[PDB]
C-alpha cells in the first residue's frame, strides 16, 4: 500500500530520514554505508534504506524547491517519520566570513516560500529541533570538522531580475549565515506535525562542491542520524 | 559552456520548448516522436531534442513545484526559447463537469506561489499567450479531440493541514477549471522575459471527492503545437 | 422593474454590450451605428440600445473608475449579459513603441483597484475571453487597422503623489504595455459571473484624441459587438 | 488653461468647495441658493459656482466611487481649494438606532478603498477636519436638524458577493455608524494636500435589512456650513 | 473584587480618567490637585483617585508602549470609564514650526502598532472624540497657552536599524504633527467600546522637559478632565 | 552619561543580563542572590548588579509589552550585552499536557508583535540561542526540575474581542505550548544586534479554560544559568 509521490510503504519508513535534493546524491551517499537497499525511484523522489554503524535509516531526494520538497516531507511526516534531517547545499551570505566549502549547520531558516504560509500564519517560526542540531555539532566535533551555526534564508528564487529588489542583501545584515531553497519549509511542517527537524549544510557559492569537504559533511549527517536513530531501535 | 543546472548550452535550445513535471515522462514522449536525440539529464531536468513532423524542439523536465520549475524557465527564457508550452496532470475543481481523464487548455492561472512574487507584484497577472493558446485548440480540433478551456489554479500545498483553511473551494466558486501546481510561475516568468507560453493539462484527480488514451491524445495536441509553432522559426 | 443604478430593466438587456468611460461618448457612438434607441441616464451611467449591422447591442456608460463602473458591471453581469467589451483610451507604458493615437487590443491587466481583491483574492488573474480578443483583432485585420496587444495596469491612482511611489515603472519593465483605470475590474467581475469580457484602448496620453484613429477603433468595437452578437441572435 | 477632468480654470476655483455625486444633485443645489453660474460639464463633473447668503462657492459633482471622485479632489486641491465638504447619500450599518432619512456627520471614515493606499501607507487614519465638523453640527443645531455623529466606511463594492465576506458586519460591531463609497478618499486626499474637509450624509438605505423634507434639510445644513466657512476667506 | 492588572475595583473606576506613561508622572500630577487618594500601584500601573475644581477623576498610568497601555485601556473600558483622556510626551515631526517645549493637541493617529490591527481591521482610523478635542483646546485658549494640533504618528519602534527604512518621513511628509507611542491604541479601543478620547502632548524631542511647558499642559489636561468629569456628576 | 531610559551607564552594563517585566519582581530575585547593588528605577525600568555564586550581572524590568520591552532590550544590545535571558510568566496553550504551575523552556516564539516587523521581514524566525537554551535545560536538570520545552506565541493583545478571532486556538494546534508578550522581540532584537537570548516561563493561566515553589524553582534555575553564562566573560 503505496504513497503517493514517494511510493514506498508506511511499513518501509525508518524513525529517522536524511534528506537530499538532488536524487544523484542519493546514489553517491549509498554507497559509503554499509549496505543499503533501494525501495523506490519516482519523479525526483528516490528513496533508499540505509544501513551505517549497526543503524538504519531511510535516506530520500525530494529536488528542487519548497513546493516539491513539501510533498516529500508530508508524506514522511504522515506515515511515521520522527527524525528529519536535511542535508545539501548553500550560498553565503557572509562571505567575508563563510566561505566556498565551508560547512553549516542551521537552527532556524527565513520562511521565503508559500507552502509554509498556507499551512501556519506567517508570524511562526521556521526553526529545529534542538536535539537534532546539537546531535549534528557533536558529530562535527568528534569528526574533528569545523563547522558555523546559524540561519539560513530560505528563498523560492535563486534568479533575481532587476525589479522587485532581492532581500538577501537585508537578511545578510539581519545576520543570516546562508541561502538555500528547502530549509524553512521542512522546519514548519516539523514543527506542525511532531516531527523533530534540522538542517547541514555546505557552501557552494557566494550568489552575494570542494570534494574533501563535502565527504566530511555527509559523514557528519550519517554519524548523527545513526546516533539519533540508536534512541528509536 | 553549460547551463547551471540543465545541463545543456545555450545553441542547444530551440525557439520552442515543451515542458514537463516528471523526467519519466521525458522518455516517454520522445518515442512517440519521429526521431530524437538525449541532451542532458541532470537533477531533476531531464533534457531531449525532438523531432516531429519536420520540425525541431526540446522537451524538458521540471520536476513538481514553482521554485524548481522556475529554475528550469529562467534558465530557457534566458537563453533563447521563444515559446515554451507546459503539458501535465492536475485536479478538477468543477467535478460535475471536468472528470477524470478530461483535458484543460488554460489561458490563465492563479499565481498561489511565491516566486512569481518575489518577481514583481501579486496585481500582475498570470496569463499564457493568445497564440499558444490559439494553437493548442485548433490541434484539438484537428485532432478530432474534445477539450475544456478555463482558469488553474496554481498553488504550492498539495498536502492541506487544518488549521488554515484552502483556497480550493473558494477558486472553484470563482470558476477556475482546475488545480496544479506551475503553470502560473510558467506564465509570469514568460511575460517578464517576453516568451510565448501555454499549458495544456489532463484531470488526474478529483481533490474533493491516468486514462491511457486521452493522456495519448494530450501528448499528440502538445506535439502539435509545437511543431505548428516552431514552424515559424525557420 | 428596474436596476438600481443603471435604471433600465431585466429584458432591456442585450446579450452582448460595449462599455464606455464618458457619458459624452456614448451619444457620439450611437449617431454612427444605423439606428439607436435610448434608454435611460442616471448619474454617469447613459444607456443606449445600438442597432449596427443588423445586429442590436447596449451601449453603456460607467463613469471613470473601478468602484463606480463595478456598479455597472454587475448590473449588467447579474441581468442577463453575456457579453461585455470595453471602449476607452489610456495611457502608454511603452513610450517608444506605443505612441499617442495608437491602439491596443487587451488580454490581462494588472488589478491595481480594490473592489476585484474584495470580490476575490489578490492572487486570481484579470483576464480576458479569448473569443472576445479575438474578434476583436480580426475586425482590426479587415478594417486594415494596425493595433498592438498586451497587458494593461488598471490603477485607481491617476495623480501620484511624492511618498509613495508609483508602480507604473515596474509594470512598464515587466511589459504592461498601457495604464487606465477600469479594465481589471471588468475582467474579474466577468470572470466570476460567467460574462465573456474584453478591452480595446486608444493612447491618447503619455503618462511615463487623434480624430480619425478614435472613427477607427469605434468601428472595430462595433463590429466586433455585432460579429458576436450574431451568435446570440 | 483648463483643469483636465473639471474642465474649469484655477481662477475659478473658490476657497469652499461642496461636493456631490450626482452631477443631477448639482443642478438640485443651484437653485435652493440665491443665485447660480453654471461653470462646465465634462464627463460625470458639473461644475457650478453658489451664491448663498452673500458667500460665493462652488458645487462639484464626481460621480460615484474613490478612483473617479480622487480625480475631482486632487484637480481642486492642486488649484486653489481650502474647505471640501462632501454631502451626500449612504446607509446604516446601525438600523435600530440610524434610520432611512437619518442625517449623520462623519468625522472620520475606514479607507476600504485603493486610491489612498496607493498614495500613504493604510496605517494612516482618514480624518476630517475638526471646525468643518463643529461647523456642520452648529448649521444642524441652529437649523434645529437632529443628527447623528460618527464614522463611515468607505468601501468600494457596492454588490458583495458569497465568496470573500464583506466587513460591513465587522464594522458595524466597531461602531461605525453609517457606510457610503467616498468619504474616506477625500478625507486622506484633504490631509495630504492641507485642505480641510468634512462630510454630511443622509441614509437612503438598509444594507443589513430619499426622504423629501430630509434631504432638503441636510443641503440646507451644508449650504449653511459653506457659507459660514467661505466668510472667513475675505 | 479586582482588575487582573491594574488592581482596583469596578467601583473606584470614575467616568473620566486621565492616563499617563511614566508611574512617576502620576505622583508629580496628583500633588497639583486639591487632594487626592492613592488606590494602587501593580507593575507600571500606579491608579490614583484626583479631586480638583470641585471634580473627581482617575489618573493612571500604562508605562511606555501599545501593548502595555491596551492592558490598562481594556481593564478602564470594561468597567465604565466614559472618557480617557491621554496625557504625555512627543517627538515633533514639523521641526520647522513644532520646536522642544510645544504642545499638540490630537484628533487622529497613525496605527502603527499591533493591537489595534488584532482587534480591527487596518482600514478603520484611529480617531478622537470631538467634545474631548473641543474641551482641550479650549482650555488652553482660557489658560492662554498656544497650542498645535494635528495628526500623530503612533509607532511601536523608538529605536530603528538600517534595514527597513523608517516611515517617519513619509508620514511628516502626509502632514503627521508629532510621533508617540500610545495614542491610536487608546482611540481604536475607544472606538471599539464606545468610550470618548482624547489626546495632549509636548514636545520633549526632535527625532527626525521644558519645567513651565509642562506645567501649563498639565493644567490644560486636569481642566479638560474636571470642565468633562461635570456632565458626569 | 546614561542610557534615556534605563538611567545607568554603559560600564555598568555586565555581559550577561537577566529580563524581567514586573519591577516588583525585580526586588524579589536580588534577595535570592548572594549580595545585589541597586543601580537605577526610572519608568518601569528598575536595574539591579547581581552577585550570585561568585558571578555578577544586571536584572532589569522592562514592563508589559513587545515595545516597552523593545526599548529595554535595544539600549541594552547597543551598549555591551551579550546574553539575555527573560524570566516571566505565561499561558499554557497545551491545557492537558502544559498545567498552571509548570516551567517552559522556549527555543523560539511567534511574531505576534510590531517592532519586530518594523525592524526587519517577518519571514525572518524569531529564534533563541541554543546555548543559552541548553544552558538553562541543563540548570533544570542540576536542579532536579522537571520542565518544558517549546514554542511561545508572543502577542500583543491580552484581552482579545469578539470581531477579529484571535489565533491562539490556531498557535495550539500547530504545537505552540505557551503565550506571553515579549519573548518574539527579544529574540529578534538579539538576532539583528548579535546577542544571546533566551527565555524561562512559569505558567500562571490558562487562556482557554503564581506556585511559590515553582517560582522559586524557575528563578534558581534563571539565576543558575546567568552564572554559569557569566562565567565565560571573565
Ligand atoms: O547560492 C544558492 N542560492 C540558492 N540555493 C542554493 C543551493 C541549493 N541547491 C539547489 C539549487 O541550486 C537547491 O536545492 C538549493 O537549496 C545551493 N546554493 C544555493
Ligand atoms: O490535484 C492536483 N493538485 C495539485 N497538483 C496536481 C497535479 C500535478 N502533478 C504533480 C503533483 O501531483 C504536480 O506537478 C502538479 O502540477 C496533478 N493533479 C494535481
Ligand atoms: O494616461 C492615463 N492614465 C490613467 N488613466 C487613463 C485614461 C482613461 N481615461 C479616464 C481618466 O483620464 C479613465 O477612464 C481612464 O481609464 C486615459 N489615459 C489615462
Ligand atoms: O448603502 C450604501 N452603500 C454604499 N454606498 C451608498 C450610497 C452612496 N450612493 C452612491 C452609490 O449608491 C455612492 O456615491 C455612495 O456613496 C448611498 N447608500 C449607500
Ligand atoms: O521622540 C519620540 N519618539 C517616540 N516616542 C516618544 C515619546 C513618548 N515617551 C515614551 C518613550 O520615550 C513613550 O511613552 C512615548 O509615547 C516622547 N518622545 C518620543
Ligand atoms: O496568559 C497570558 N497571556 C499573555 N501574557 C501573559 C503573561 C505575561 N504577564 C504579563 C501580562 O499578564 C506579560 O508580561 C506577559 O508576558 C502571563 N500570562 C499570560
Amino acid at each position: 500500500n503505496l504513497l503517493r509521490h514517494l511510493k514506498i510503504s508506511k511499513e518501509q519508513i525508518t524513525p529517522v530520514v536524511l534528506v537530499v535534493g538532488d536524487p544523484g546524491r542519493v546514489d553517491k551517499i549509498k554507497v559509503v554505508c554499509d549496505s543499503y537497499v533501494d525501495l523506490a525511484y519516482n519523479r525526483e523522489y528516490k528513496s533508499v534504506e540505509c544501513h551505517y554503524k549497526g543503524q538504519k535509516f531511510l535516506c530520500v531526494s525530494h529536488g528542487i524547491g519548497s513546493a516539491g520538497c513539501a510533498i516529500c516531507f508530508e508524506e514522511l511526516c504522515q506515515n511515521g517519520a520522527k527524525v528529519i534531517i536535511r542535508a545539501g547545499s548553500c550560498g553565503s551570505l557572509q562571505p567575508d566570513l563563510i566561505k566556498r566549502g565551508d560547512i553549516c549547520i542551521c537552527n532556524a531558516a527565513v520562511r521565503e516560500d508559500r507552502v509554509s504560509h498556507l499551512l501556519i500564519h506567517g508570524d511562526f517560526p521556521a526553526v529545529g529541533d534542538f536535539d537534532v542540531y546539537d546531535t549534528l555539532n557533536k558529530c562535527a566535533q568528534e569528526l574533528n570538522v569545523p563547522v558555523f551555526n546559524g540561519i539560513s534564508v530560505s528563498s523560492d528564487m535563486f534568479y533575481p531580475n532587476k525589479i522587485i529588489p532581492s532581500r538577501l542583501e537585508d537578511y545578510s545584515k539581519a545576520n543570516a549565515a546562508v541561502v538555500e531553497m528547502e530549509l524553512a519549509t521542512l522546519m514548519v511542517i516539523g514543527t506542525l506535525r511532531k516531527v523533530k527537524t534540522g538542517g547541514i549544510l555546505i557552501v557552494d557559492g557566494c550568489p552575494f562542491l570542494v570534494p574533501h569537504q563535502l565527504e566530511n559533511m555527509i559523514k557528519i549527517a550519517l554519524g548523527a542520524c545513526a546516533k539519533l536513530a540508536t534512541k528509536y531501535a
